[PDB]
Parts: C-alpha cells; sequence; structure tokens
C-alpha cells in the first residue's frame, strides 16, 4: 500500500475513515490526521490501495469533495446533488496528470479547497487601481468573448497599492507577451443590445494581445487611460482659456468620426490645458498641422441674409468634445491651441 | 444474460450494484467497473438480464440519471422529483431505436452524462465571431420562434478564432442548405411589444433557410453585417467629404420607408467612404441612377415669403441616415457621392 501525506490548512468536513477517489472510484481512504509541529496547518496522511499505487504521481493535485454547496446563478439555478457519500463523511478527490514520475514514500501534497483551486495554469500578478468591484474567484478574464482566467487573490499592500494576481489557462499563455494589454471593463449601459446579465457580472478584465517578450506581470489601468497606454498612441497637450464644457472622456471628432478620445484636464494659473490621445488612423492623417474646434457650444447667429451655426449639432453637443481641422505638412509642435469656434480657428485668433 | 461496456469519463454517482432503467423499468444493474489502461476513462460493465436481450441495440445510447438536480427556471421554476431510486444509489438508462442490430458480446457505448447530451440529431460547424453571449448547451437555434437547435460546444481556437457547434433535430435538417443564414439576434429593446423573457434568453441564433446543395458548416457574422451577406443584396460604396454624423447601422431611405442599412464608415485621407446595402426591393428599383441626400442633419432657412425646412423632421432626425433620389436609366457605377441636402442634390454640386 501507498501512505501518502497532505498537509490542509484545516482537517474540513475530513473524519478518519472517510474515502479517497479517482474519477469518483474509491481507490483509498483516509487513514488518520494530526496536527503537523507548529500549530499552523494540519497534516491528513492518507492510504491509497496497493493496486492503485501507479495512479499517484509525483505531478498530482488532490482537492477536497465534501459536503454539500448550493450555489444560485443568474438567469436560473442549477443546484446538482452529484456524490451522496461525499456528504455524510467527507472526501478527497485527486487527478493524475500525464506524465510524471509516480509519487512514493511519504511524499506530502497541498490540498485544494475546491476543484476550482486546483485548475492548472499560470500566475500573473496584476498591479490594480482599485480593488472596487474586483472579487477573489469571482472576477474572470475575458478574451473574444470567452472566460480565459480568474482573479484569484486580491490583496492591499501598504501605501495604499491594491495587488492581486490570476490563473490563466496555458492555450493563452502564448498570447501573453510584451506590449498586451489587460484593461478592466465597466459594465457599461448599452442601450442598443440590452445585456442584463453583463450588467451583473460587474468588472470584468480583457485581454488584448500584442507581440513581444513573453512577460507575466501587467499594469491595469483605468479604462479611460486604456487609450493612452496602447501600443501606437499619439498624445497632444492642447492649451485652452476656458474649459468650454469639455470633460475629461468627451470623444474627439474628426470629420464626423470620432479618431481619438480625451484623456485628462488639468486646470492651471495660465488655463486649462488637456491632455488628448489619438488611435492610429488619425495617426498617419496629421501631417504635423491641425486646429482644434470646441464641438461643446452651441452658436446661432441671426441676420436678415446671413443665417448660420457654428460648432454643433445636437447630436453633437450631446457627444461633445474637439473637432480637427487637419492640415497638409507640419512637425507635431508640443503645444496647440483650442480655439472657442470654428472662424476663430480660421482667423488664427486664438485671442 | 448479456454483459456490456459504457465508456464514461469518470463514475459519477453510480456504484456497484446500481440499476439500469428501460422507460424506468429496471431491466438490469451495473455489474462492475474499472479503470481502463489509459488513465483518462473509466470503463463501467454492466449486466442486463436474460429476458431483456432483445432490447439493447447498436443503435443505442446510454444516459446517466443519477442523484437529482434543482433548476430554477426564469417566470417560475418547475423542480419535480421524478425518481427516488436514482438518488441514493445511481441509475443509467436507456433507450432503444426503432430499427438496428441487436447488440451483443461486450460491445462498447458511450455513456453521456444527461438527456439533453444524449439527443439524436445532426452537428453543425459554427465560426462565431465572438462567444460574447453564447453558452455551451444554453444557447438555441430558433426557427419560426421554436427551438430548434442548442449550442453544445464554444472553443477558443489559436489565433483568436472563437468557433463552436450545434446539434440540430432531424426535421430542419433538410432545410439546411447552400446560402441558408445562421444570424445571432441581440435581444434588442422592444418598446411596442414588452417581452422580458426574450430578454432574460440573451443571444439567439435565428436561422434562415436557402436553397441549394445541402451544407454542414456556416459562418455567423454581426447582426449589422447580415444584410451584406444576404444572397440578393446590392451594395453601395459612397463617399462624401464628411461624415455629417451617420453612424454605422443608420436606416436608409427611399420615399420615407427603409430600403436599406448602411454597414460600415470608413475613414480615408480623401474624406468618409460609406458602404451600404440594399434589400431587393430596391435592387430592382435602382435602375443605375440616384442621388443621395443626408436626412442626419436639421436646415432651417428664414425669408419673408420663402419658409422651408430641408432635409430632416424630427423622427427622421432620430432615425438619421440616408436618402434617395431615384432616377429613371443608369448603369450602376461603383462610387456615388452623397450630397450635403436636397437642393445641392438638385444642382449637381458636390463641393
Amino acid at each position: 500500500d501507498l501512505m501518502i501525506h497532505l498537509q490542509a490548512p484545516d482537517l474540513g468536513s475530513l473524519n478518519s475513515g472517510s474515502l479517497v477517489y479517482f474519477r469518483k472510484i474509491p481507490v483509498g481512504k483516509v487513514y488518520d490526521y494530526a496536527i503537523n509541529p507548529n500549530k499552523q496547518g494540519v497534516v491528513i496522511d492518507v492510504l491509497i490501495e496497493r493496486r492503485f499505487t501507479d495512479l499517484v504521481k509525483k505531478g498530482s493535485r488532490f482537492w477536497n469533495v465534501s459536503g454539500v454547496d448550493a450555489n444560485v446563478s443568474i438567469s436560473g439555478a442549477k443546484v446538482k446533488l452529484e456524490s451522496l457519500a461525499a456528504l455524510v463523511n467527507g472526501a478527497i478527490a485527486f487527478d493524475s496528470p500525464e506524465e510524471s514520475k509516480p509519487a512514493e514514500a511519504e511524499d506530502t501534497f497541498g490540498l485544494y479547497e475546491d476543484l476550482a483551486h486546483s485548475q492548472r495554469g499560470v500566475i500573473i500578478k496584476l498591479e490594480l487601481p482599485s480593488g472596487a468591484g474586483l472579487t477573489a474567484d469571482s472576477t474572470p478574464l475575458m478574451y473574444q468573448g470567452l472566460e480565459v482566467g480568474q482573479l484569484t487573490k486580491l490583496d492591499l499592500n501598504p501605501g495604499g497599492k491594491v495587488t492581486g494576481e490570476m490563473t490563466v489557462d496555458p492555450s493563452v499563455v502564448t498570447l501573453l507577451r510584451e506590449n498586451t494589454r489587460i484593461e478592466l471593463r465597466n459594465p457599461k449601459l448599452s442601450l442598443s443590445d440590452a445585456n442584463l446579465s453583463a450588467l451583473l457580472t460587474g468588472k470584468t478584465f480583457e485581454l488584448v494581445p500584442g507581440d513581444g517578450e513573453p512577460r507575466k506581470e501587467f499594469v491595469v489601468v483605468p479604462g479611460e487611460k486604456a487609450l493612452l497606454h496602447e501600443p501606437d498612441v499619439l498624445t497632444l497637450t492642447l492649451t485652452a482659456p476656458e474649459s468650454y464644457g469639455i470633460d475629461a472622456g468627451q470623444p474627439l471628432i474628426l470629420h464626423g468620426v470620432q479618431v481619438g478620445q480625451v484623456i485628462d484636464r488639468k486646470l492651471t494659473s495660465k488655463g486649462v490645458t488637456f491632455t488628448v490621445a489619438i488611435e492610429p488612423q488619425h495617426r498617419e492623417l496629421v501631417k504635423g498641422d491641425s486646429k482644434f474646434v470646441v464641438n461643446s457650444r452651441v452658436d446661432v447667429k441671426v441676420g436678415l441674409d446671413g443665417v448660420e451655426f457654428l460648432g454643433a449639432s445636437a447630436s453633437e453637443w450631446i457627444n461633445g468634445g474637439i473637432r480637427i481641422l487637419p492640415g497638409d505638412k507640419g512637425e507635431m509642435k508640443a503645444s496647440y491651441p483650442l480655439y472657442a469656434n470654428l472662424e476663430k480657428a480660421l482667423e488664427n485668433s486664438l485671442s
């Protein structure tokens, strides 16, 4: 027979004589349990039978299937009572990997508390902004709409630095590399597609791939800042003597289509300095010369023969933001002015 | 007696001596269980009685009815506890088909994990855009409002290519053919008919039939692109010097009625190029000559004797989009211009 040791943080629902399963086949039993010399953890030593000594490998993971948990899920709760023998007395199930040396001679093993905690994969360290809607073992990493990861740990390091970590499955592991971003998506209010499921999920880590050297630690920024952190982004610091009602997250518009987003608005003594970012599409477009016209304010002028509306439309007004007047050739200097309307941009009159 | 083998990925709630049912009549029992030589799967060999040897056919499917699962459903949860003997010890039920040879001599059988997984039908491979709201065994294929299929598998192939597969029942199988589209419907917000049920369901595969050679693999596109993929569609690439507030999914209007939809908006260095699509109704209508006028902007001109409103109405404005001025005869050239309003389209002045 084989006599191996398990290290658990507590005994759980396991009694002496409780049963050990492989593929839900009883292939052994729990022999004894004892507190190890330090009071910290409980060592449970089990006895795999003589026939099944070749099942237990060095790379095996043992997990605890004892009691029953009833999990209510959104849009219906499927609670299935699979195994009746585990409720009364407790059980330990285990997996056998493909290629590992067979274990022997009282080899220790960590005892995971659940099947979900004993999933294989790669630990990925994250430096989170805040843990406001993030949860331990409930926040997924989506990729192409599929669940790829699971936030497994969430800590508040000293200095007020929330960091967590994530198990991803091996498939995607080759996708993670340099300039590969993980940004958290808010469950944003969708008018065209009504999805209550997404609304109930909450915060959601989105993986967007890049190329380069494989890395294993990332920095998650807020969703607005994500554009700024993209690999090929162009960042213009544009000044203005007034905010003109332009918030931090207004869209930035060329020829009617959004080419960029405002990132942040900083108030100084000289005026209001914006920092806007630009997707690659308008990166090629700029050519070093442009004018920047506010779309946040409506303007109507009354006249006998002259009737004009300047700088806005009602839909434009709800979106707001900054309009681009592209030029032919320039050098992409550091600072640009923000003109109050279109005709002061044609007059080149920043006053 | 008959001694046949079942191959299951795990033993489940089955014990030795657990019972085998046909039409919920005990017609045998589980004799033994053993792990096969590879560690991958468990072989459970059962013993159908001597009377019932003619029941087991070659084309039989065995499924697992063991334990109990309580499924909460929307708009009320009907949880029925049908069979009490399966809870304590476990059971295997099986079906006998109409015309098959009777099985004998330790013939193997796959053991499905549920009655829903052991439904007959045809596997249909799908190349999905994303698996954002799609689920395994929860996403149906509607046809005429009835559940016809069930998305049974959802994978993330390398390269970021989500593909899944679907069991459809045999009836519809003759309906699937060439130019037969499967497009996913979003649970769109309905103002006239309030349906919370549809809202709770989420994504929904809609089957629309076509004619031709029978095919067994499809490509699902997004709902907006579906129009573009229809069998008799006419696609116009129309240019404009500005977006004029025309989004990617605006309706496209002839004589007040929607005849087409804008498909996508691409920003270039020359301007904004749209790609609109057309239903067969306006396919016959075009005759190779038309003018394209924006309906997204309001225009009011003030005058002593001349009062006119150009290009929009408030309802038109909420819908927005492109208006068609049909002509008598033409050749349907590749590129068309998008005029800013109606009078510049009558003046033939694209500047």
